[PDB]
């Protein structure tokens, strides 16, 4: 279009929104204890670092399934999630990386509104059309 | 039909640059470091107090203020590495970083941290586009 | 040139909307609240754990899960207010917010917080475009 | 094409904020006052919960704390957000991270949330109010 | 030489001590109506409950009145120690004293609280009103 | 009535003057500004109501060592109450910026009430109440 | 110095009044207490938090608000008494006051305090002119 | 007529004198003012009733940082009880302003009771009770 | 050797004494105590008490004898016979009780008892208990 | 009146014993102590000690006397005479000292000294100390 | 080669089997997998080297409550060392996800070393060393 | 005779063989002699120890640090005791030894203190000499 | 040949002793102890105790000898034979028990038992326990 | 009396050797210590951390590096000794061992501990076959 003297290419804008959407979708699946949708979004050889893994690098979805079968009783109180200061890094058409602060507003524990924070890194890989998480790193203490 | 073992060498490729990156960090060599980082590099680390930091500017300070690291031998070990290849220009490595240092009463101590490094191939050389360090140690 | 009498009423104007805003917050009236906030409202507050929050989405939680304050009588006082007028569509107010509440053993307690509210006049009514709170109200 | 002047207006605000921070960081009180409205208002850890007026209260840290002749300082402005309000009024909120030494000659990091309210007067931008949360400086 | 006019400063001071006692009784009985009657609308105050802030009006004080009824049953004895009055004109007085409160608690345990108080009085249309007060020593 | 405006500024000026005298360890000027039967409540008096200026003479004799610490005072949120033409009352937050305490800039806060009485032309403090830190 | 050893029953009278006085306090008998107290009596005691009190009003509060002497059987001991006869109209006695009480669950406990009682004879009956207590007991 | 007024001032003067002697570590003047069978309750005696001046002698002989330091004492809210012409009782708050701790000004409070007995012309302390911490 | 029987004697009255303590039997206690008795014990807070008066309170205001297991052990006792009518016994007193912990707890105390014979029976003229163990 | 003197007699030896202790003179100490002297003191850690051998140590490793002014007071002495040959004194021992920075401090201890007369002089047979001081 | 690959998987399988038996409180299967003269180091043994299976019977026999909370085990970063055809050594991180503690999900970690010896066909544990928490 | 005092007799010497190399290994460690140490360890040696913070470490690289930065192990007397040893023989080239390692050392001001640690050493015979293939230390020592 | 069986003999009586203790069976216990038995154990607070009287408190006031699943292990035993009527055994005593809500825990204590053969049966003449069990 | 009672002589012989043993320890006379200890002697002591030690090898270390007695005097007291004669060849002695040492800070201090010593005599000489200590001396 007009104004050729500059990168009129803002598909990077929509590509990033693409990544933000799948991340939101992933979080919703997690938040609703929907393990099926979750696995659908994760690469089988998915790798992860998270408080629940006590400093160990975990492989597969098997380890996460636990929390999706027991704590699945997730439905016991309201839980609003906010993704702050997102930053996406595009790497090829099949590879993306997103880092953001994850803020969770929940009740319970004494029945009072409380807020939890965690730093998250999600590494995305495009396979046969849909984006899948290949690795993620969570920092803080919340799930 | 022993096919696809170049993934084996590609992963070793990633392990080597990660080792190189850690050595540069460990030797306070900021020049080599920047050479290995994308200008728009993003990071999550204890020193950033929960904030997502951009650029190398924030890291320069720690490189310049430790200058004489010699005041103690520093050995690093990369444990249980795991590489994820994504295209020919994109890689992801996750490992436990163990650091053996002295100081603190000249006594030998060990620090652990979980690290994620996201690599992107630009014009021949690999560069870090994002990294996430969990723990608190150095 | 003491025509600075309208600045007197302009400031009272700002003090009134601030009082109105606080009342809406105090009564858990999220509708009135949103009516007074710009959609792209920005905020710094204890509940946000050091993060700059955007939109009203983050606030509608405490506005929809914090009504158990009837058995917890509340009174708010705005102390030492200071308004800064900037054009006819832009104002800034800073004050100490003191809250008297019960509970914590049916006993009377007092909380203090420093607040900054940035106001912008849009199509007739004043709206908050950004606010910064220090302390820990709710 | 135009609709990107808000883009340059915001960069304008980010520049004066950077300039302000540099003046503070270099203990240059003259440049500082030049950038502040005489009736400037402020909330900051050093004021112990009180709303302070004028630059008189700040002169103290530029004087009795310009003794940085023994340690270098680096400042980072994170996740900036500007709100434009008319052509003479702006509002910027950011996380201010400070890397300083001492405390054992060791590298340490400080964080603080800052809000700066800007007003355009006779050409140059001036701070009319600011709110600092956390502590750092 | 100074018999008359001195004998009256004596009664003027007792006058101030009486209103101060009355004020304290109203406070002690949670009687906000009598309290407001004794305070100037633009009354100013410094007190532990205000966390280092100068408070205006009676609005801030109503809270403690309305939320301290059980005290009705709670026996309360107040003592005003080492009073000092400063007369300033016929319509202006200043009194400073140590306020000691003897109260019970849970288990009916007797405890004592101390606070230094300054009350500034102004005569308006016949009755004395508090224009400013300063309370120290964290007690209520 | 606006002379109330100048009357209040009058009180603010003497208060500033008083603080300056205190800040400079100038006991002569101080006594000149205090009524002989001056009464006071302050942290240094440990909960006791002190009389006269005698008790304050000491924080002047042993604090004059100020030639080792620049001091700046700020009077915040002042509020004056006028009561007759010879009686005033001022309440304010007193913020003090001082060094030492290691050598680093520090800030102290205290709430102060000063009761003023006009005697033979000049204003004199008849009572004062300080709560906080400042000495 | 051996003549008129009456300074034996003289001191003994003082212990008699001091003992009476202590019984009144122990039984919650304000009337007896006042009879032995000069209306202009002053006191230093832990309950007065460092202040010097005058009159009997201050002490009345502990009598009026403590009638449960029922489940409150209390024993008192006056250790190492020392009387100072001043003239024939006055006396001063100092002793340790040990009191054994229950409560504290119903377990036996002991408290101690130093007391000074300054007596002065008005008419034929003695009265407490001033007293000072240190320690625990009330 | 009010001789009770002068009698009380008489007691206040000897108390001031006593405190000065104590403050200056002048044990001779002190003993001169105390009855040989003097009794005492004080923090330094750990809950015990002490007799004679022997116990106090230590604090003089071994506390000379008193001489090397400006010490200011204030007697607050004094109350005297007269009992006959040879017997008096005074109770007051004793406030002490001293330096040390690096030349820092600090304040100490103690409640004191002094029992006076007139013997052969001069007043002597027969018993005293100090509550708090001073000496 | 005749000294062993006269010492064993003292042990008997000491045991007898402790026996009465634990039985709330104040009457037997008084019989064994000299009216001018003196004492240093934890429940006296560093003061020397005189008489039996100060001791009734614990006899009366605490008869949880058949409520708790009051068992006392006298260890390493040493006796000093001083003339025909004067004895000194010093031992470690070990008590094992219940409740107030509900657990079988053990308490230790150094105890010195000074005896003196009067018209036949032995009586305590002074005792000194250190540690705390009631 | 005769008792008045005998009791006062026990107060003198007690003070002399203390004098010798304070002084650091062990020769005097032994002479006033019976060989079989038994003791309970804070340095024995709950143990009934026997003989002089255990106290010698404190007599040889605390000679820094002058290097510390020390004043003792004996409060509320109570003596029990038990026949011509034995006595018992109980008192509060208050000690005023410095050191630890030269700050005048005050220690307290409950003491019980049991005396037995051997020919000319009085000898301590047993003693009990509570608190911690000497 | 390529058999060292299957030999190691062989060891990983018996280790998994062992852990399952432990996890299900199945002492019979456990003993079947342990050499009678089995040696062990583990937190429950308080620093002592224990012999036989007798000592382990207690943790099985007395924690049957497992039949309540889902127990999931993960073997992380396994490392096998082959030594001859009848001897193997495996070291791994053992992560256990369990409930309880309020029916709340919690995770325990422990470092384990298992020494295997082939006897008459089947692999048997000859010694094991546990660091950490796990049952 | 009773068919065993021949074989039982060599298992006896084989176990002493293992106890000797273990003692040798400990001496090398105790003297900060990294060369002898590496000589006794298989290159692919694996280890679990307090210094590794719950991680399984590989190679000798990680241990080099405690040898090159522990030259003080040559300044003060160090006595080691191996208690309640237990050897498990597995083939002629494979052995396993478990023991309590007690260390008596000074300092902290020349003060004598004792440290305890449970150790497991897995030995493998390669080309004549015994080498450590894996070890697990729980407790403290080093 | 026989020292082997003599030692097993000692290990058996020690096991029997521990079982009696573990089952709160004081009768069997006393049967196995010499009347003048001496002991050092945590419950005695650093004091050397005599007789069985002191022990009858822990067997007695602890009738939860069921509600406490108890397994005992004797580790690294070492016997010293001294004559045909005297033996000494030292071992680590490990106890596996449950809890305040069935939690499995382990306690360790070092024990020394000194045995003396009297009229046929072995009796404990002295024992020393370190740790805190019973 | 009876041929017996001389048992006190046997008991006293043990008190003699026990004292000789303690004295040898304090001197730092390992040689004598060896002659007094059976080579297969067993021990329980705080310096062993819960483990039963055997032989005299483990104790050597203390007769070498522990030289605070080799330059600072210490007095030992044995209290309430109790002996059990199991024969003419076997003895058992139990006692509290108080130790008065100097420094540890410089101020005279006292340490306690109970010790059990089991003695066995071979060819005329008494030797300890086992000992158990509680507390922490040497
Ligand atoms: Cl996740
Ligand atoms: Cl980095
Ligand atoms: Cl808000
Ligand atoms: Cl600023
Ligand atoms: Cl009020
Ligand atoms: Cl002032
Ligand atoms: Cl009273
Ligand atoms: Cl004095
Ligand atoms: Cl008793
Ligand atoms: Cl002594
Ligand atoms: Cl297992
Ligand atoms: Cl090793
Ligand atoms: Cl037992
Ligand atoms: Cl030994």
């Amino acid at each position: 279009g007009p104004h050729m003297t500059t990168i009129e290419d803002e598909d990077t804008k929509v590509r990033k929104q693409e990544i933000i959407k799948v991340t939101e979708q992933l979080i919703e699946a997690i938040s609703n204890g929907d393990f099926e949708s979750y696995t659908k979004m994760c690469d089988p050889g998915m790798t992860a670092f998270e408080p629940e893994a006590l400093g160990n690098l975990v492989e597969g979805l098997d380890f996460h399934r636990f929390y999706f079968e027991n704590l699945w009783s997730r439905n016991s109180k309201p839980v609003h999630t906010t993704i702050l200061n997102p930053h996406i890094h595009l790497m090829g058409d099949e590879s993306a990386c997103i880092a953001y602060i994850r803020i969770t507003q929940y009740l319970d524990a004494g029945g009072i509104p409380r807020t939890a924070q965690s730093e998250e890194t999600r590494v995305w890989h495009r396979r046969d059309g849909k984006w899948q998480i290949v690795h993620f790193h969570r920092s803080g203490a919340p799930s």
